[PDB]
């Protein structure tokens, strides 16, 4: 398991845009689970929306990406916080999302995504995001590392 | 029904707000058919103390959000017109997002401009797709459908 | 004897960043408690505690405790009314024998297992431990004491 | 350099969040003026108290932008564009005065500053200009600042 | 109408909000006349992630603010006594400000006094003037005219 | 080692930063036996948004953490005196706290001191025990058994 000490060593995304806080499974160029904690605690819930905390689907899909952009780091050069430090990550394209349930406060968002397709740089991921073994969100993207 | 509309109709109508109202201003709008409106972008937001440090970025989902937030005030006044009483009850799902293309990053200083056209509708379902535009150029390209629905 | 983030904010007036209960699994009435809040890094707190290492505060993991602990009592001498819920304020008075065993850090479910040691009148103590996953990651004894708003 | 990015402003002044108040810089005279601006969005946190429901700029903010812009023409004007020099500078501001605001600034505006130099001796800068929206003058103001060595 | 008055007071005065309402307590009053309040000064305020990393110094310009905020408090209670219900329908605007010195940097653990008379004033437009102390020393001096106006 | 440190001393020494920096600055300090801090209370504070709206209270625990903090600090200082390049590779933390006590409620325009004495203390193990004032009135007590550790 990598934890969020790795994964900050790792990923660019800091507060408020890093939306990953565990990966619990990895197999290179093939798929990774990981999750997210959602809590009230949380600035994002103070407008979406007062009185009703819902966590934004859109956000959903940035934990998706993300978790997919540690899977394309690692696979590309381990982990290795050295190269790491360097790049940083682009949205290039989003498809087929869709959602089904609602995020709330004290669910465990986790995110399965699996590599449908890469080359060099640019990688496409697809999968779900399930809470408590339910899918809530499905989507496909396709990200790309660049150097800062 | 008018064809602009500043932050205080905006924040009348959608029940977005703080860090999640990301439309600043509506400059024009075709009743169920079109609407044109902007989000300024500026440093001074929270969104880039990690999105990403010393190379701030607007995060691209964030642009998807404005664009349904644009529709979402189009569906909202196409369906009960300028009525801020109504809309202090209802919020938005998002159901669908498709072919969406980021081709330019947004940074701060741009003026994000959403351009959204009615895809189609039915009820509370409202299907709007459309481009994010800075200085005339295309920077993203979108289609989504949102749901409206009463508060309960 | 379960209650969402909802049924919480219509109870609790603590709000935004000092609501620190997200979800009640289990109450029972004059008796005990199980409820739980997510650690998640999206938490501002850790940007000063501490940059670079992330941890859940002690003080928070308690103040987390009294909140669930708070709501035992309300709700069991009222239930879930969040009309009488605004007329009413539980401070804590004193906190005890607290000891920390295990750091929270983001990715945990911190879980409040609070149960009521005594109560007279308006005056309830409490006590118990915070868990994460099965292990014992915090104990405190709490004296809380239930008054009108005012 | 004329143009420079919130990239470049980030190397030359020390305000960070939520305090630097100048996206882009559209225009640099040495010794002489200054145009750059600030996007005014809802999405900022000073919007959450001034004030609710009516979303106003504050004006000392508007002053302050003005002032940061200032210095950037001063620093810029004795050492040009240089990242590295500028860690060990300082720029107090002394003073402040003749200012008025004329119309309320709002999310969805662009603050546009007009600074120029009003008078360089030794280490003080002495200058003066509008903020502007659409061509509009919203504000004016002086102000003195003193080049120092950081700490 | 009395001559202390806390944070709760001022709450249901003022109309400013978190992160703008800078002015903790009112210890003297006089009404049309003068004024002293007070604002504690911390590490625990946002502001001073940006200004500046690692040396906290709080933004002479906010100083300003701060005394306006105690003028504007003056010229309300002059006005309208201690109403609340009243103080809901307006807003303050400032108009100039003029002859503003920064002597002393302000720090966190200061207890920023500000000190303000009423120089003139005729219906809602209020000019005042004073000082910003810490610790009996003046840490800035200005003049400012506000206006307290319909919010509509 | 001095009795007086002021925010950017105390910045050097404690690895703490926004939002729980609770300590702005230490007007008495003795090694081994105690220390007299103080953190101001202004309403300009994130943590009042939500404790409680329309009634500002700093929060109890928020007061234990304060007095923890000036304790760490007066621990570390007492062993390696005013040595930030050594305070970069420690950390203190909370074992225990007992007989804590609330009395009076804190709120903004209060001055927070922070009185800790050395019940005892051998190698990096520390027990200390105090009071929170507000102008001379106890508002809270509490003991804490703090551990000086490696941060790795
Ligand atoms: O008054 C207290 N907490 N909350 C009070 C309160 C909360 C809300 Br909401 C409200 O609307 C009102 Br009226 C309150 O008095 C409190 C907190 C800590 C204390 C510590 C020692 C003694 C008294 C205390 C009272
Ligand atoms: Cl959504
Ligand atoms: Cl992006
Ligand atoms: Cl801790
Ligand atoms: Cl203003
Ligand atoms: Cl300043
Ligand atoms: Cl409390």
């Amino acid at each position: 398991q990598f934890f969020i000490e790795h994964i900050l060593q790792i990923l660019p995304h800091r507060y408020p845009m890093l939306l990953v806080d565990r990966i619990t499974e990895l197999q290179a160029n093939q798929k990774i689970v990981a999750y997210k904690n959602i809590t009230f605690n949380e600035d994002v819930f103070n407008g979406h929306f007062p009185n009703k905390p819902i966590f934004p689907g859109v956000l959903i899909v940035e934990g998706m990406a993300q978790s997919g952009g540690f899977l394309a780091f690692t696979s590309l050069w381990g982990f290795d916080p050295e190269i790491a430090k360097t790049k940083i990550v682009y949205f290039m394209t989003i498809d087929k999302v869709k959602f089904r349930i609602p995020v709330t406060p004290g669910d465990r968002l986790e995110y399965h995504l699996e590599v449908l397709k890469h080359k060099g740089m640019i990688w496409q991921v697809g999968g779900t995001a399930q809470v408590d073994g339910k899918v809530v969100a499905e989507a496909e993207l396709k990200a790309m590392i660049a150097e800062r």
